[PDB]
C-alpha cells in the first residue's frame, strides 16, 4: 500500500502541473509531453527512501476518517517534493560534469524541477496553516543543502589543500551537503503533516539525523573507492576528484610523515597507477579494520539516542528505527 | 534619497546574510569573504530598474511615521530580492554558454543567489501578514521566467524550424521569460508592501506590464542586430542563436519566397557572411521602417491604460509612468 499510495500521488501532482502549465501557463502538447517524459526521467526510478521515509512517519502517528487520508495524501505530496528536490541536485550534479541546446534544457531541467517543489505545496496544501512553516523549513533545508555543496566542492581549496581534511570538518559536509535534506528533512515533513511537531524533542532528533547521515556517507565514500562499478552501479571517482571522503581523513590522522607525503603526491589525479597507489595506501594502513569500528560505534550512538525519542514520542521513534534499517542494510 | 536608502539596505541585508551563515551555518571567515565578494558582483553594478521600481511605487501609495519607515524599509528588501533573482538568472545564462571547480562554483553561485531571496524575506518579512502571498506570487513568477526560457531556448525547435516564428508567439515568450519578472513583479511588490494589492485593476497592470516588456523586447532585439559592440556594451549573437526575434518574425511576414528561402539558409549560423546577409535581408526589407511604427503603436496603447489606471488608483499610475519612462528612454 505505501509504495501503490505514493505512485497514485504522483501520477496526480504530474496531472495537476501539467494542466496547470497547459491552461495557466500557454503551453503548446509538444511542450507538455516533452516535461511529462523529463519529470518522469528524473523523478521515477529510485528507491524513494525519501518519500516514503515521510509516509512511514505519518502513518505512526497515528499513535476521524476524514483526518486520516488527509494526512497520508499530505505526507504523499511532501514526500514528492523531496523527491523532485533530489531529482533538481542530481540534474544540477550533471550539469557540473557535462548555442548547446541540451546545456540550455539542463540548467531549465533543474528550475523547472526546484519550481514544481514549491508549485504542487501552494497547490495541495493551500489552505493548509502549516503551509508556511512548510515553506519556509524545506527553504532553509534547500539552502543548507548548497551551503553544503560549497563546503563539498571546496574542500581540497580556499576559496577566495589538506588543512580541511579533518573528521570534524568531513561531518559539517556530511550534516549540510546531505544529513538535513536526506535524514532530517523526511521525518520533520511527516511531524509537520501530523501537526506533531512540537510533541518531539528536535535536539534528539536533529542529532540523530547528523548520525545516520554520517553512518551512510563513511560507507558511500569506502563503497566508492572498493566496490567494483558493476556491483556499486556507477564508476567511482573520489580519489581522482580529490574528495573530502572518509577514507582519506582517517588515513592521514594514522599515516606516517613519507606515507601522507606518498598520498599527497599520488590524491586528486586522473592517473590508473596513482589512484591504485591510494587504494594500497588505505588497504596498507588498515582502514577496512577501522571501518568496521567507526560504523559500530556510529551504530551504537543511534540506537541509543532511539530510547531516549522514545520515552516522549514512542511512534515517532519506530519510524526512525525503520530509517535507520534502511541505512544500516 | 532612493539610490542612498537602497545601498543602506543591502549593506544591511549582505550583513544579515554573511552573519547568519558564519554564526548559524558553521562558515568559516575564507568562505564568508568569497561570498561577499560572490554577491557584490554578481548583485552591483547594474541600473537596478526592478530593484528601484519596488521603491518608486511604494513613496507614491503614500495617496503615522513609523508606518512609512517600515513600507520604504520592506519595498528596499523587495527590490534586493528582484535584484538577487535577476543576479541568479544571470549566473544560469552564464553557464549555459560557457573536475572544473569554477562550473561548479557558478552553479553553486546560482543556487546560492536564488536561496538569498528566500532567506532575506523570511528575516525581513517573519512577522508581516503578507510574507505568504509575496513568497508565493513571487514563486510563481520565477517559475513563471523559466518556462519562459523553455519558450525561448526551445523557439527554432521541436522539444520532445520556422514554425514558431509568430508575433503571438513572439509575446509568449516576451510575456512569461521578461515580462512578468521584469515589469509586473516589481509593481506587484511595490503594491504589497503598501498593503493596496486590491486597490488596483489587476487586469489593466498587467495588460500594462506585458506591453511595456513588449516595447523593451523589440527595442532590444533592434539593438542586438544593428547597435556596434562598443555602443551596445556586448557582441549581439540573435542571429547566430536563431532566437525568435521581433526583427525575424516581422520579416517572415513581409518578405518573398526567394527572400524568405534566402533567410533560412542563412539564419543561424556563426558565419560572418551569412550574419551580413541576414543583417543585409533586414535593411532591405524596410524593418527599421516598420520598428518606428510598431513602437509608435505600442506606446500609444500604453499612455492610454494609464489613464484607467489612474480612474481608481492615481499615485500608483504615477509610478507605473516613471518605469515606462525608463523604457521609452
Ligand atoms: O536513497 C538514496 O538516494 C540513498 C540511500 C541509500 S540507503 C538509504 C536509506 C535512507 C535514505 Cl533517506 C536514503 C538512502
Ligand atoms: O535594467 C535592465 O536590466 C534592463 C532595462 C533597461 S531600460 C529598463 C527600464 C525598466 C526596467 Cl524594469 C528594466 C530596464
Amino acid at each position: 500500500m505505501p509504495m501503490q499510495m505514493f505512485m497514485q500521488v504522483y501520477d496526480e501532482i504530474q496531472m495537476f502541473l501539467l494542466e496547470e502549465l497547459e491552461l495557466k501557463f500557454d503551453m503548446d502538447p509538444n511542450r507538455v509531453r516533452y516535461l511529462r517524459k523529463m519529470m518522469d526521467t528524473t523523478c521515477l526510478g529510485g528507491k524513494y527512501n525519501r518519500g516514503l521515509t515521510v509516509i512511514d512517519v505519518a502513518e505512526s502517528l497515528l499513535s476521524d476518517g476524514a483526518r486520516r487520508k488527509r494526512v497520508l495524501h499530505d505526507a504523499c505530496v511532501c514526500g514528492w517534493m523531496i523527491e523532485f528536490l533530489q531529482a533538481h541536485y542530481l540534474v544540477e550534479d550533471d550539469i557540473m560534469d557535462n548555442p548547446d541546446v541540451t546545456v540550455q534544457c539542463a540548467i531549465n531541467d533543474g528550475l523547472l524541477l526546484k519550481s514544481w517543489t514549491h508549485m504542487m505545496a501552494m497547490h495541495f496544501f493551500a489552505d493548509r496553516p502549516f503551509l508556511q512553516d512548510l515553506l519556509c523549513r524545506f527553504n532553509r533545508v534547500d539552502y543548507t543543502t548548497a551551503v553544503g555543496q560549497l563546503y563539498d566542492v571546496t574542500s581540497m581549496f580556499d576559496s577566495n589543500d589538506f588543512a580541511e581534511f579533518t573528521l570534524s570538518n568531513y561531518k559539517r559536509i556530511v550534516k549540510y551537503k546531505t544529513a538535513y535534506y536526506t535524514y532530517l528533512l523526511p521525518l520533520v515533513m511527516g511531524l509537520i503533516v501530523s501537526e506533531a511537531l512540537p510533541t518531539v524533542d528536535m535536539g534528539v532528533t536533529e542529532e540523530l539525523a547528523m548520525l545516520m547521515g554520517e553512518y551512510f556517507q563513511v560507507q558511500d565514500d569506502v563503497m566508492d573507492c572498493f566496490t567494483p562499478p558493476e556491483r556499486l552501479g556507477k564508476v567511482g571517482t573520489d580519489i581522482q576528484d580529490a574528495k573530502c571522503s572518509w577514507l582519506a581523513v582517517t588515513f592521514l590522522a594514522k599515516a606516517s610523515s613519507a606515507q601522507v607525503a606518498e598520498f599527497k603526491a599520488n590524491y586528486g589525479s586522473g592517473d590508473s597507477e596513482k589512484v591504485a597507489t591510494v587504494r594500497r595506501l588505505y588497504e596498507e594502513a588498515d582502514l577496512q579494520g577501522d571501518y568496521v569500528a567507526y560504523e559500530a560505534a556510529v551504530a551504537e550512538q543511534v540506537k541509543e539516542l532511539i530510547e531516549k525519542l522514545r520515552l516522549c514520542s514512542p511512534g515517532f521513534a519506530a519510524s526512525v528505527e525503520t530509517l535507520w534499517g534502511k541505512t544500516y542494510k
